[PDB]
């Protein structure tokens, strides 16, 4: 099995070391290993080296991804790579687009795109402003539905490479990801159990009568039993979870419906007139 490790830090920084230490654990379990430093890549925002990167991810059986924490989440570059997964890696649309290709004599999209795959994440921050990065990491695996094995957070980690026990945790994440790639089907999540019995997430959006898992998006309720929190929801909701084929199909169907309504609305006079007034009112300032 091939384990691919990706670092989002500075060249030769702590994320490099944590991600390389994990590759070592993966080689210890008999995996072939490869390492990509994102600072060498040119990746444009979602309106260039991206297709190369995605191609490498497709050939790997498992991936370890180490990102720095910026403002209690992953880097803008991580977010960009998440943005740029949608058009290409959504398990839903690729199942659909494959079927349609078969049934209309289309050409069969890249098979690797639909292969099950395992992925692990480590978030390395310099202080404890780290409340959002795990959920960021999950988001990236949610679009292709890659089975997440570990999704660890490492606060107060400026000097982590001389803290042997945390370096060792990263070696164990390397182990886990290789063992899991040995049998992607029966691989099982190894990380924190968290609060969402489904997502494992600990991030929730809270309004009156509705708590929503920020990762998987079940709407449910959050219960405080003497300072311990838990998340319950109605078993209908599993049908809609954003990390299930069922919920993706629902989500994609509603997108196609509302994109048709949009295309029709853009031919009304209401739309055209309102747009024509906006252009008349003001023009965008650009740098000379
Ligand atoms: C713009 C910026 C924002 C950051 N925000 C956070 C943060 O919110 N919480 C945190 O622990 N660390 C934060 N850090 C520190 C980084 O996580 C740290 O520099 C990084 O893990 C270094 O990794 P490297 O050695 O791989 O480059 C931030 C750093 C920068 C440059
Ligand atoms: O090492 C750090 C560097 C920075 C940073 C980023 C930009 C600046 O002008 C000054 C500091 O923010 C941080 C925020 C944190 O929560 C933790 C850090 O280690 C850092």
């Amino acid at each position: 099995m091939k384990i691919l490790g990706i670092s989002g830090g500075m060249r030769n920084g702590s994320n490099d070391g944590m991600c390389i230490e994990a590759l070592m654990g993966a080689k210890e379990m008999g995996a072939e290993v490869e390492f990509i430093q994102l600072q060498n890549l040119h990746i444009e925002h979602c309106t260039d080296d991206f297709d190369w990167l995605l191609d490498k991810m497709l050939d790997a059986d498992g991936i370890v991804f180490s990102t720095p924490i910026f403002e209690k989440g992953a880097t803008g570059l991580f977010h960009t790579i998440t943005d740029r997964f949608g058009p290409r890696m959504d398990r839903g649309n690729n199942i659909i687009g494959t079927k349609i290709a078969e049934e209309t004599g289309g050409t069969a999209p890249d098979p690797r795109i639909l292969k099950d795959k395992v992925i692990s994440f480590m978030s390395v921050g310099g202080s404890d402003w780290v409340t959002r990065t795990q959920c960021d990491a999950g988001m990236l695996a949610l679009t292709p539905m890659w089975k997440v094995i570990d999704n660890e957070v490492f606060p107060w980690a400026l000097s982590i490479l001389v803290e042997d026990e945390r370096v060792a945790r990263a070696h164990q994440i390397g182990r886990n990801i290789a063992e899991a790639a040995k049998d992607i089907e029966h691989a099982q999540y190894q990380g924190d159990a968290g609060v969402c019995p489904h997502c494992h997430s600990r991030n929730f959006h809270l309004q009156d009568g509705k708590a929503i898992c920020c990762l998987c998006g079940l709407e449910g309720e959050i219960h405080n039993e003497g300072g311990k929190y838990s998340f319950t929801f109605p078993a209908e909701q599993l049908e809609h979870a954003h990390d299930t084929l069922s919920g993706k199909f629902i989500h994609g169907n509603d997108i196609k419906e509302n994109t048709g309504k949009k295309i029709a609305n853009m031919q009304t006079e209401k739309y055209k007139a309102r747009q024509a007034a906006y252009r008349a009112f003001i023009t965008a300032t650009v740098p000379e």
